[PDB]
């Protein structure tokens, strides 16, 4: 079997001896099984580890210091260069940072990747297949599915393998197979065959190929290929994947990265300007050139020691890091800016049934009329036991047991409530437990028709498996169903034309209704009293619908559902299937039977959820489908309105809503937060209204009338349980449909955000320190305090491992006790650019002390003046200003290794001054993040390792410091804390010690340091 398509049924049913009534035989699998094996494709890792290494040189700002790498390679090879690494140590530190930042950027991918993979595995893909251990469709693992078996495929399932169809149980079959055409609009399939062997998989109408969604209607159809031969698993390999655009968050940081390279580039050059006077220096030789060539490398080496070139790695850390932590939570991400998009949200629209209530639905009460007098009835209310898919209950009239063969009524409630269904009741061995095979709510009606035995039928010896189907089996075997006009949610009912069996011709033919409560009602002329039927009223109708509504508002938020027959239908010749909106021209003159009422819980975390999201400034809408009164009783059980609220204007149905001036449709989003008795075409139509007042709007659901609004909301989360069209519209999935884990996306995303922040702020605020070393050293006329080489490592022990631990930052405490940001106010504040040169401006002074102490105020070095240390380059024996001076200590390797203690070190207090944005260092200790002491210690450890091992001090031109020097070092380091503190200080109490064995910890140091 390789050309399916142009077989005709007969011959492809032929080909593998199935029947498409029962089945394939047991032991007809195990025989395909060992021949075609498992229905899976081998599994495919995302990217090549060397590939993953080079997207981590793609960015800007790390290709400049693989050009100032070059530049200082090629200096030092034209100079003397006559040895081993010792001489290229500026080429060698400038790509120590390169390879670092790119090992954490690329582990970190790496482990998200893995964690995203074994999500894949929370749950196996099921499909329904018909097997002959069983009578009615099971559903198995799609992994087991062998070529030959008959598969049934309803509305928003997944076709699990190559099937050719076979049978279309409804009136139109559409399939969305974009994943593999490319077609961005549902087929029409139909059921015979082909001409064409070559015929291209558009032209393939007879065919569904694994990957692809049913987006309409009910299919059957055997099973051709599986695994790498289908058309899916044969092009795994041609897998051109589109380019996936980078975060808005990436598009302001590389803007941002964009605009700070101009700034380093008008700054490098102002450094080689301002120091043309003195390139003709006897150190230089007198050489214009060779003091020109020195000026240049230390305009390089300040763009390397200025520019953040970890930025591009810590961006990918922090989306690495919130995917991993998404997926240790059950939420498979997929769109990588989804998660912090997430933290811009401010509304969250939610569907109401199978996202905001456990979908277990069970029908607990139903009515039919007893009798009616004059414009007015009475009901025969009853209630059902049970709240799972499992077919033991009991039917109570008066809180007695009652056995409903005796209604004629009840008889014809199950007769509806069994041909009218496209579900079924599947037994889990496995598990033990009955399972849905379809939608809950048909479902809970094929559940219903098993505990009320309107045919009393034996059940002693049945099985489990054939207790599932027993009583609907018995009522299918009594009339036949013609045709089936399926669910429509334009008409929010569906029809099923059923003929009897016996040929008695009593009631040729009739049509069974079900559908919502006020649409089918609406639709009937008649009402059923037992056996005899009676033209409906005003007064019998008002009082139905009184029932239903007290169903939807009452204690248990019934789920409600009209069932109705019709008499006198039209033949098959007469109805004119070719569309949807013909077939509510069929369902009228319809008579009443009954209504049944279903319970649906919510979700156990939705409650708290609710309440966290408000109280982050996130506003929760419920878009459903379901009843007005339903809909705001489930709003004040999960919290989105009070008891006692008042809802007029904050809960909408579907045409009340489209009956709104622009006026009213303007204060209707912002204020309501219900919609009901709304299609799949308005879910759209809201979410794109909350958008149009620049509101990031996180749609939530789980159905195919939820994918119109999941592509048209900013995020789109799905449910893992839903079904397969809204997770392909959706850019996260919640795998454990944990609705408490959209709240831990919105932190997650709101914590990426801050560790950027603090990312920002710490080597801004840092390297305009040194930014302003150079300059403020050249405006006193002071020996500059900094060769290129000992620029180059205070950028690697600054700008490495300590400002890439910022992205492992804890969540701030009130994290989620802010109004969500919008994105698209400027990146850096105002006030955040003052925080950036009051530290900057601190550094380059305390740099600059740090010198100028050791000249003048230090014991072991000289005692020269303020005058003589700022016309040091006039200091002559000629000189009777210089007296007793020596013109050699200003070429002193001491000032330099003070400048360049004082820079590291105070600038390893400035990132533990990156915790947090405004919380004091009291709140929050450093230990709260333990990457960043870690990184601080391996920094500050490089710093001793290059001060006091044997070779390295003439290396980098520096001096081994004792312990007076180094008392002066943290003397001047240390005030970089309280400076900040006051600045966190102010932002806390003017924009906007709980830790005591912190206290305890920094008091005696600090009593220490100050003597
Ligand atoms: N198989 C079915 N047959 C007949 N009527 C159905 C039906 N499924 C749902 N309905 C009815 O159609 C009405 C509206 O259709 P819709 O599919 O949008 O509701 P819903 O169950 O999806 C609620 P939500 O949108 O929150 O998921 C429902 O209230 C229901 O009474
Ligand atoms: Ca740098
Ligand atoms: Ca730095
Ligand atoms: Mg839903």
């Amino acid at each position: 079997m390789e050309n399916a398509h142009t077989k005709t049924v007969e011959e492809v049913l032929g080909h593998f001896g199935v029947n498409e009534s029962t089945g394939l035989s047991l032991e007809q699998v195990k025989k395909l099984k060992e021949r075609w094996g498992s229905n899976e494709l081998p599994a495919e890792e995302g990217k090549t580890l060397l590939e993953l290494v080079i997207e981590q040189f793609e960015d800007l700002l790390v290709r400049i210091l693989l050009l100032a790498a070059c530049i200082s390679f090629v200096l030092a090879w034209f100079e003397e260069g006559e040895e081993t690494i010792t001489a290229f140590v500026e080429p060698f530190v400038i790509l120590l940072i390169l390879v670092a930042n790119a090992i954490v950027g690329v582990w970190q991918e790496r482990n998200a990747e893995n964690a995203i993979e074994a999500l894949k595995e929370y749950e196996p893909e099921m499909g329904k297949v018909y097997r002959q251990d069983r009578k009615s469709v099971q559903r198995i693992k799609a992994k087991d599915i062998v070529p030959g078996d008959i598969v049934e495929i309803a509305v928003g399932d997944k076709v699990p393998a190559d099937i050719r169809l076979t049978s279309i149980k409804s009136t139109t079959l559409r399939v969305d197979q974009s994943i593999l055409t490319g077609e961005s609009v549902s087929v029409i399939k139909h059921t015979d065959p082909v001409p064409d062997p070559r015929a291209v998989n558009q032209d393939k109408k007879n065919m569904l190929f694994s990957g692809t969604n049913i987006a309409a209607g009910k299919a059957m159809g055997v099973v051709v290929a599986t695994g790498v031969n289908t058309e899916i698993g044969k092009i795994r390999d041609e897998m051109v994947a589109t380019e996936q655009e980078r975060t808005p968050l990436q598009q302001k940081l590389d803007e941002f990265g964009e605009q700070l390279s101009k700034v380093i580039s008008l700054i490098c050059i102002a450094v080689w300007i301002i120091n043309i006077g003195h390139f003709n220096d006897p150190v230089h030789g007198g050489s214009w050139i060779r003091g020109a060539i020195y000026y240049f490398k230390i305009a390089v080496a300040l763009a390397v020691a200025a520019i953040p070139e970890g930025l591009p790695a810590v961006i990918t850390t922090c989306l690495a890091l919130g995917t991993r932590r998404m997926a240790k939570k059950n939420a498979i991400v997929r769109s990588l800016p989804s998660v912090e998009t997430l933290g811009c949200t401010s509304v969250i629209c939610s569907d109401k049934t199978g996202t905001l209530t456990t979908n277990q639905m069970s029908v607990c009460r139903m009515f039919i009329l007893d009798r009616v007098e004059g414009d007015t009835c009475s009901l025969n209310e009853f209630t059902i036991t049970g709240s799972t898919y499992a077919p033991i209950g009991e039917v109570h009239k008066d809180d007695k047991p009652v056995n409903c063969h005796q209604y004629d009524g009840l008889v014809e409630l199950a007769t509806i409530c069994a041909l009218c269904n496209d579900s079924a009741l599947d037994y889990n061995e496995a598990k033990g437990v009955y399972e849905k095979v379809g939608e809950a709510t048909e479902t809970a009606l094929t559940c219903l028709v098993e505990k009320m035995n309107v045919f009393d039928t034996e059940l002693k010896g049945l099985s489990k498996i054939e207790r599932a189907n027993a009583c609907n089996s018995v009522i299918k075997q009594l009339m036949k169903k013609e045709f089936t006009l399926e669910f429509s949610r334009d008409r929010k009912s569906m029809s099923v034309y059923c003929t009897p069996n016996k040929p008695s011709r009593t009631s040729m033919s009739k049509m069974f209704v079900k559908g919502a409560p006020e649409g089918v009602i609406d639709r009937c002329t008649h009402i059923r009293v037992g056996s005899t039927k009676v033209p409906m009223t005003s007064g019998v109708k008002q009082k139905i619908m009184s029932v239903i509504r007290e169903w939807g508002s009452g204690s248990d938020t019934l789920r409600c559902l009209a069932l109705a027959t019709h008499d006198n239908p039209l033949r098959r010749e007469e109805m004119h299937l070719e569309d949807s909106a013909n077939f509510i021209k069929y369902e009228t003159n319809l008579t009443f039977v009954g209504c049944v009422g279903m319970l649906d819980p919510p979700r156990i975390e939705v409650a708290s959820s609710v309440k966290l999201c408000r109280q982050a400034g996130i506003r929760v809408i419920m878009i459903t489908g379901d009843n007005k009164g339903t809909a705001v009783a489930i709003c004040r059980r999960i919290g989105i309105f009070g008891q006692d609220e008042d809802v007029t204007s904050k809960a909408f149905t579907g045409r009340e809503f489209d009956e709104l001036n622009p006026s009213a449709q303007r204060d209707a989003c912002l204020n309501a937060r219900c919609f009901a008795r709304v299609e799949p075409s308005h879910k759209s139509k809201i979410v794109e209204f909350l958008q149009s007042f620049d509101e990031i709007t996180a749609m939530t659901g789980d159905g195919v009338n939820d994918a119109p609004a999941l592509k048209k909301a900013e995020i789109g989360i799905a449910m893992g349980s839903g079904t397969a069209v809204a997770k392909t519209a959706s850019e996260m999935v919640l795998a454990d449909d944990n609705f408490s884990t959209i709240v831990a996306a919105v932190e997650e995303g709101r914590a990426i955000y801050n560790n950027m922040k603090q990312f920002i702020r710490y080597l801004i605020s840092s390297n305009v320190g040194e930014v302003v070393c150079i300059f403020l050293t050249a405006a006193l006329g002071f020996p500059e305090a900094l060769i290129p080489v000992q620029l180059l490592w205070v950028n690697l022990v600054t700008d490495g491992l300590p400002a890439t631990a910022l992205g492992f930052n804890p969540p701030d405490l009130d994290i989620m006790n802010k109004p969500p940001r919008n994105p698209k106010e400027p990146l850096i504040s105002g006030w955040l650019f003052f925080r950036y040169l009051a530290i900057g401006c601190y550094v380059g002074a305390a740099t600059v002390g740090a010198a100028a102490w050791w000249f003048i105020a230090a014991d072991g070095g000289p005692r020269v003046s303020f005058y003589q240390l700022s016309h040091f380059l006039q200091c002559k024996e000629d000189n009777p200003d210089f007296e007793g001076v020596d013109c050699a200590i200003f070429e002193s390797p001491y000032p330099m290794t003070m400048a360049l203690s004082v820079l590291v070190t105070i600038e390893m207090c400035n990132a533990l001054n990156s915790l947090s944005e405004n919380q004091s260092l009291l709140r929050m200790p450093p230990w709260e993040n333990i990457w960043l002491v870690g990184s601080i210690c391996l920094s500050m450890s490089l710093h001793f390792l290059i001060l006091y091992v044997e070779p390295l001090p003439l290396i980098f031109q520096i001096t081994p410091l004792n312990v007076t020097q180094w008392l002066m070092v943290l003397k001047i380091s240390l005030p970089v804390i309280l400076m900040d503190e006051t600045l966190k200080f102010v932002a806390r109490n003017y924009l906007e010690g709980i830790s005591w064995p912190f206290v305890l910890l920094i008091m005696p140091l600090v009593i220490w340091v100050y003597s």
